[PDB]
């Protein structure tokens, strides 16, 4: 049985049926903008609530918003950077490689197993948010893991492979996952016609709060950027002081498929960062000791040489450049569809050659697109570390959060 059947199995069970599972569901923002495409609408004809009403209406009894994860991936990439940012200023290396993208894992695994202490050990925002639900939540209703069962719907064909890595799962017992079945937009797409239902005629429903309490997805108004920019944006604004604006990544020359951007920190008056930079200032990545300036009186400062990369062709261009100095940067994001998670490989074919151009767009509102999101603030994420996870890169969040690679691949 597919995953797909494996998950309608579950579903099909009457809800009072004594063998019933608390069956979830989460939901990435690809797939929200890039599901009314299999209806032959454009991207973002169907409403967010109305496709929370629609897996409600499969028998789903959570139906999540994946951006809840994401706030926790942020959090502890965010202060990953921040940590190796700081133990590197003192005198896991640098630079540091995002960890979302198991395509990228994948390749870093067979390909690249020298650059596996370079990466983040930062689990994916769907792992994120299925490992605190077969925990957290589990044990918040009173409901045996054994008894829950997680979907997510994704814009990828990879990550189904991410979630069947062996140690992701509860109490060392690889049958029991963290995350059981994923689903793609066409998969779902095409369960949802096979049923008659169809989204753009739907009423509004509304998400369920992960933290079991409460009303909406546990998700707050606006934006962050993605994953990486909001990392990138809580180690900045810890260690200056000051707000980091919506990044604008540059294309590089010469080099296809690559952004950079350089980003200047000066640290907080009075703060670490601050002394750091003044009582000391003296492998297959050998890192030149980092891009800084200062000046007449000592306005020490560093410079954050930030990469993203689209595809996995283009990206192996750019480790090569890496590895012979020629390309010097601080933290890098692989990502191996050229158009990012919203031309993912379970995302709806299109002959439209910027229908990628077209999901972004309308990947939110112009009313949240004008308004920045800050994953610490989040309320919810909050009271989950101070009355559960503990810190950021503790000992519970990294059982939890994190993860490990194996040179060779599984
Ligand atoms: S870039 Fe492609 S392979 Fe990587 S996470 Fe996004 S959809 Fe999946
Ligand atoms: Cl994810």
């Amino acid at each position: 049985l597919s995953h797909v059947q494996q998950a309608l199995a579950e579903l099909a069970k009457p809800k009072d049926d004594p063998t019933r599972k608390h069956v979830c569901v989460q939901v990435a923002p690809a797939v929200r903008v890039a599901i009314a495409e299999t209806l032959g609408l454009a991207p973002g004809a169907t409403t967010p609530k109305q496709l929370a009403e629609g897996l409600r209406r499969l028998g789903f009894d959570e139906v999540f918003d994946t951006l809840f994860g994401a706030d926790l991936t942020i959090m502890e990439e965010g202060s990953a950077l921040l940590h190796r940012l700081t133990e590197h200023l003192e005198a896991e290396p640098l630079p540091m490689f995002t960890s979302c993208c198991p395509g990228w894992i994948a390749m870093l695994e067979k390909s690249y197993p020298d650059l596996i202490p370079y990466v983040s050990s930062c689990k994916s925002p769907q792992m994120m948010l299925a490992a605190m639900v077969k925990s957290y939540l589990a044990e918040k209703k009173g409901i045996a893991p054994k008894d829950m069962v997680m979907v997510s719907i994704m814009p990828c064909t990879r990550k189904q492979s991410e979630a069947d890595r062996d140690w992701f799962c509860v109490d060392a017992d690889p049958t029991l996952r963290q995350l059981d079945h994923v689903i793609t937009t066409v998969e779902l797409g095409n369960i949802f016609k096979e049923r008659g239902i169809n989204l753009a005629e739907l009423p509004e429903g509304e998400w369920d709060n992960p933290m079991g309490v409460g009303s909406g997805a546990g998700v707050l108004f606006g934006t962050t950027g993605g994953v990486m920019e909001a990392a990138l944006r809580t180690a900045y604004e810890l260690f200056t002081g000051t707000p980091l604006p919506r990044l604008s990544l540059s294309e590089v020359r010469g080099m296809d498929g690559i952004k950079e951007t350089n980003i200047t920190m000066v640290p907080a008056p009075g703060s670490k960062f601050e002394e750091l930079l003044k009582h000391r200032a003296a492998g297959p990545l050998a890192w030149d000791g980092g891009a800084g300036f200062t000046s007449e009186d000592g306005r020490g400062g560093i410079t954050l040489r930030v990469a993203v990369a689209n595809g996995l062709g283009n990206a192996k261009k750019l480790i090569t450049k890496m590895q012979a100095g020629e390309a010097k940067y601080d933290f890098v994001e692989i990502m191996a569809c050229p158009a990012g998670c919203v031309g993912g490989g379970g995302q709806p074919r299109s002959t439209d050659k910027a229908i990628t151009q077209k999901r972004q767009a309308a990947l939110y509102n112009l009313d949240e697109k004008s308004t920045l999101r800050r994953s610490h603030e989040n309320p919810s994420i909050r009271e989950l570390y101070d009355t559960y996870l503990g810190e950021p890169l503790g000992h519970k969040a990294h059982e939890l959060l994190h993860t490990h690679y194996v040179a060779g691949g599984v």
